Formats: structure tokens, sequence, C-alpha cells
């Protein structure tokens, strides 16, 4: 299907999307003087960066046409106020990369294309492990921030 | 779908039955002198409790809630005489093992759940190597247990 | 000696019954995002196992027949709704592990088994350690609990 | 001599022909439980094929025409039932790879062709050595499974 | 207590006839070829004489007079006709270390010689799996034995 391969490019518009909305995570964090928060978000801006690469080489060689598509301005950080929106949006952003992961291989399994299910199957166990993960660090945020200056203290941790 | 949910929870508690009938089978034959089939049970009762385990950490990561069970008596250990009852009833305790992850399966395939699975991959291949394997034990202790001694000869050497 | 024989394989029990009130703080610790207090449940949960392994194989050697009983579903993971709450019934279960081994030794004290009395040795002075650092912890997490998201801000350090 | 070339070409066949028979009798062996006996069929249906690929080798050097044969089904484990019946089926096919290699080391001296008699000699010698070993290996097949059991415990212990 | 002293006393005497009882064993496997079980109770008669001399050493510490009796003749030599019957004698004496070292005990208990009680720990905790350690050897001998030639063949393989 014309769709199955639509939805391919769509996951690479995905990881690179979620790329900059690290990316733009990083820089409120910055400037707010959260550095170590910063420092998390651009690792992991660099390693959907990854993702989204891993998505194009195994399309070359399987010759799904790849279109680069525009990646839009980050939108959130406008309203983003403190870091747990920040956080917020950030796992909001990983369950939709889900969402999509999920679409795509529901499209792979309907046109049993089990090459592109086999492919999929370790970032179907790496979105759980990062859901799980992103879902942890705002459930610590969320409470180290009922007092006013502690969450500022776990920064310094990690 | 709770089903899925529910098939998930009792895949806890079958690697946890399965653990104590392992160690079941380590005590039959330790009090039986069979020590070197003993060490063999004891070592996959250790196994089968970290496949729980596994379980667990995997619900846990994909917020399926896990309630325990009680995990039940092993009661195959009243009806054995000899090793080959006790290695006969470790296979069919796998070929069971084997069929509960086959049906995780088809509810995770239903349910379009890729993450699961994905999860249960190796498990499924796991499981056709323990099969092999103590199919092959078992054919081993039948021919061996043929002859008076014999199989206790090898005991000692194997294990 | 039946008396004996019956309270050695009960010690089995409870200490497998330990071992899953255990992977069922862990379990809570977990879904409550505590990955600190997690961890240190599941490593107790194992060691518990090991004891009653423990058990099982002095058994096996003095001739005591044990006939694996069922392990009870653990229950108190239905009325915890704080860490406190969870480390107060680790404790209690704790104590209650010392109360059965102390009835143990003193059937086997009766029974002149001194065998028995000294294998059991070295698990009544573990005894005493688990329970002093258990309500430690304890201690420590009802104190830190007492300012919003404290506690938090130590299961991410031990 | 147009023979010559044949009986190359024809050793090629033969060698694939063996390493297809000694996978035949690992599956057999592995079917029924005897690993041991199917990791030392296996490893030599690997230096069957080893030894055609020299030949081809050889072949290529010497402008000696190859052209690759079909390389039959294996049936010898249609009639095999016992272990005694596959060693037996592995020593006539050893017997028959030697007997090849004499007729090409024939066809060779007729031709006064040095460099094809003086590649043999190492296989010649080989063979008696593979001979020999399936020989010896089979004569202890058939003593130990004089006692119900017994070449199971040996299947373990050797190999 | 006198009876306490008198009871180190004979620990002493009891571990010494132990140790000769091992050396006759010994004796016994080595004139009937049995090189590996020989090795076995000669390595044991070692032991035991080291666990005499433990008792020796403490007793000496705690100002417990030693005077060393007679070891007597190992007599059970007599009757062995069979590997089990020796193991079976094995047995036997450790059974009878167990009891003594328990009476040992039970009258430091009624003394409260806290530091007595304390010593045997070890060796209450050692009988045990020393007497299982040997159980078990004669369960396989006695197993192995009723197949002509194969107990030996696990002399060999074993110890
Ligand atoms: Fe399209
Ligand atoms: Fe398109
Ligand atoms: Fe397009
Ligand atoms: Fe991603
Ligand atoms: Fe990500
Ligand atoms: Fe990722
Ligand atoms: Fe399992
Ligand atoms: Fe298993
Ligand atoms: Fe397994
Ligand atoms: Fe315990
Ligand atoms: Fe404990
Ligand atoms: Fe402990
Ligand atoms: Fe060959
Ligand atoms: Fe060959
Ligand atoms: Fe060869
Ligand atoms: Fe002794
Ligand atoms: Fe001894
Ligand atoms: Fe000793």
């Amino acid at each position: 299907s014309e769709e199955l391969l639509d939805l391919f490019n769509r996951q690479v518009t995905q990881e690179f999307t979620a790329s900059q909305v690290y990316l733009s995570a990083s820089i409120w964090f910055d400037q707010n003087d959260w550095e170590g928060m910063a420092a998390y978000m651009l690792a992991h801006s660099a390693e959907e960066r990854e993702h989204g690469l891993g998505f194009v080489d195994f399309a070359n060689k399987r010759n799904i046409p790849i279109e680069l598509q525009a990646v839009p301005a980050p939108v959130s950080c406008a309203e983003w106020s403190s870091p747990e929106d920040v956080w917020q949006s950030i796992l909001e952003l990983e369950q939709a990369n889900t969402r999509s992961l999920l679409n795509l291989a529901e499209a792979a399994s309907t046109c049993h294309d089990f090459a592109v299910m086999a492919f999929l199957n370790p970032f179907h166990l790496q979105q759980v492990n990062e859901e799980d993960k992103i879902g942890s660090i705002l459930a610590k945020v969320t409470d180290e921030n009922r007092t006013p200056g502690l969450l500022r203290s776990l920064d310094v941790v990690s």
C-alpha cells in the first residue's frame, strides 16, 4: 500500500518533530536555569534524531521512498511556565510517537509486511520504556514542586 | 481488553507455579539421592521465578495492573515414584507454560498489542528450546532406566 | 517431634510468603514511581526466597520431610496508600518472621535438637539486623514525609 | 581424457552427496535424542562439503570444467531404526568415498596426470583414517547396544 | 561435672576410633581394587583424626584433662564382602559419631557450659552434612550394584 509507505514516512517526520520539541524543552530549561533537565532534553533530542535516521536507513534498504517533510516549529514553549508544563508536554509527545508507531505496525500487519513488523519490534519496546521513564520523572517533578525550592534541589541530582 | 490484562496476570502465576513445581522436583530428587537431577531442577526453579519477575517488570512499565495470586501447592509429588515420573511431569509443565504463552500472544494479537507480542517473542523461542531439552532428558532417563542402576550411573556423569 | 517437623515446614512457607509480600511492595512502589524503594523490595524478595531454599536444603539433609504448601496471595497492597504504609507492613512481616524463628527454636530446644538450633543461629542474628534496618528506614520515611515532596527527593538518592 | 574430467566432476558430487547423508544422520540422531552423535554427524557433514569445495578449487586452477550436479536426496534414513543402522550406513558411505577416490587416482595414473595424483594423496590417507574411526565407532555402538540403555549412557560421555 | 570431662575425653576416642575404621575401609577397598572408594576413605580417616585433634586442642585450652585411651581394632572388616557392606558400616559409624556429639552437647547443656556448646555447633552441622553424603553414596552403590560390573564402572568416574 502506498498508505503503509505514507505512514512509514510520517514516522520519520514524527521522530524529527520530536527531536525539535525536545530541543525546545532544553532551551526553556536552560533559560530558566534548570541545566540538568536541559541536558536530559538535549540528549533525548539527539536520540529522537537517531531514531528517525534509523527509519531512513531501513527505508532506503527496503526501497520505501522517503520524502523529507518540513519539521514544524515547536509551539508548546510559548505556553510553558514551569518544569511540570514541559515534562507533561514531553510525555504527551512520547504517547503520540507511540500511537504513530502502532498505526504503522497495524498497516504493516494488514499488508503482511513481516520485515516492517520485525523492524518495529525494538521500537515498540523502547517506547514502553520511555513512556514509563518520562511518567516517572513527571510524577517526581510534580511531587517535589509542592515545596518551594525543593525541585531545584534535585535538578542538581539528575 | 481486560482479558489481556488478565492473561498477563495469570502468566505471572503460571511462572511462579512452575517455579514451585521445579522446587518440588528438586526435593524429591534430593530425598532420593539424585543430587544431579536435584541441582538441575533447583536451577530451573530459579529461572522460572526470573521469568515471572520479567513479566512483572514489563507489566509495571506498561501500566498493566499486577495482582499476585496464590501460588498453588505442587501436588504432582504425590504420584512420583521414579525419575521418569518426575521428568514426565516437568515436560507436561513446560508444555502448559508454552500453551499459556501462545494464548497470551493470541490475545495480544487480537488486540493489536504490538509491544506485548514483541515482548513475548523471546519467550516463545525459549519454550521451544526448553521443551526440546526436557523431552531429550526424559527420553534418556527412560532408556537408561531399563537396566538396574544404570540411570544412577549417569546422574553422576551428566548434571 | 512431629511438632518440630511441622514448624520446620511452616518456616519454609513463611519465607516464601514473605518473598511474595516483598514482591507486592516492589510492585506498589514501581507503580507509584518509587523506583529506589522498589529495587530494595525486589532484592529483599529474592533474599527471602533464598532463606526458604536454605531451610529446604537443611531439611533434605536432616531427613525432615518437606511438603511444599501454597504460597498465599499477599493482601496488604490493597490498603497501602503511601510509602509509610508499605514499610510499616514490611516491618510487621519481619517481626512475624522473627517470632516464628523463635518458636521453631524453642521447639528444637525442647527436643534437644542441637543441630537445628545451630542451623538457626545465623538467622536469629540476621533478623535482628533486618528489623533494625527496616525500623530505621521506616523512621526516616515517616520523618521526611512531613514535608511535601521531600521523601521523593530521597528515594532518588538512596 | 574426458573420463578424468568426468571422474573429477563426479567426485565433487560424491562429497556433496556424503555431506547430505551426514546431515540426514544428524537429523535422525537429533530427532531420537542422540545429541552427541548428532553433533558428530553435523560436523562431518561440514567437512565433506569442505572436501567438495577443495576439489572445486583445484579444478578451477587446473582448468577442469566443473558442472554441478543434482545432490541426491539421502534415502538411507528410510530404513534407520537404531544407531547401529545409522553408523553402518555412514561406514558404507565412507567405503564408497574411498573407492571413488581410488578410481579417480587410477584414471589420473593412466593419464600420467601427476598433479592430480599429488592432489589426491592426502585424501587417500584421510580416508584410511576416517574408515578406521567410523569402523571403531560402529563396533563400540554395536557392543554397547547389547545392554538396554547402555548406548545412551555413552552418547553423553563421548561426543 | 566429671561426667562432662569424661564425655569430652571419650569424644576424642570416638574420633580416633572412626579414623581407624575409615583406614580399615580404605584397606579393604584397595585390596579389592576399588581405588576411588579407597581414596575417599583414606581422606576421611585423616579428617576424623583432625576432628579428634580439634577436641584435644580445645580441651587443653579449657583445662579439661585429656587422657588418651586405647584406639580399638576395627573389626567390622571381618564381615565385609562387598562395597555395600563397607558403606553401610561407615554410615552406622557416622550415625554413632552424631549421637555421641549430641550426648556431649546435652551434658554441656545441663552444666550450662556455654563455651562447650558453642564449640560443638559446627560439628553438629558437619555431621548433618556427612550423614547425608554417606547416605547418598550408599544409596548409589546399592542401586548400581544391581547390575554386574556397573559399580566398578563408577569407582572410575566418581571419586
Ligand atoms: Fe499516499
Ligand atoms: Fe504519499
Ligand atoms: Fe506524499
Ligand atoms: Fe522517538
Ligand atoms: Fe524518545
Ligand atoms: Fe528512543
Ligand atoms: Fe517459564
Ligand atoms: Fe522453564
Ligand atoms: Fe525458561
Ligand atoms: Fe526471612
Ligand atoms: Fe528478611
Ligand atoms: Fe534475611
Ligand atoms: Fe569426503
Ligand atoms: Fe568423510
Ligand atoms: Fe574427510
Ligand atoms: Fe568425626
Ligand atoms: Fe566424619
Ligand atoms: Fe567430619
